[PDB]
């Protein structure tokens, strides 16, 4: 019923092991008419949220460890361009946040 705060996407992708169904990746969302320089996501894709996208971590600012990779989700998104907040989630369940666009991260699960 849109699920796009931190607590309830992480919570459920530990209960699912997926994103609630308010996500679509990046590809996806062009494929609906989404255009970046628009901030158009909200008009073309109601009630949608970019995210499931694989967030390479190839500067090593999130923990490394043998056949973990990562996935990110757009978080608290509305409507107009895309904003600072972003969940990020491993293969083996750790998730981070961030609130300014990558800079820092915080562990909550």
């Amino acid at each position: 019923a849109v699920i796009n705060t931190f607590d309830g996407v992480a919570d459920y992708l530990i209960r699912y092991k997926r994103l609630p169904n308010d996500y679509i990746t990046k590809s996806q969302a062009s494929a609906l008419g989404w255009v970046a320089s628009k901030g158009d996501l909200a008009e073309v894709a109601p009630g949608k949220s970019i995210g499931g996208d694989v967030f390479s971590n190839r500067e090593g600012r999130l923990p490394s460890a043998g056949s973990r990779t990562w996935r990110e989700a757009d978080i608290n998104y509305v409507s107009g361009f895309r904003n600072a907040d972003r969940l990020v989630y491993s293969s083996d369940w750790l998730i981070y946040k961030t609130t300014d666009h990558y800079a820092t991260f915080t562990r909550i699960r």
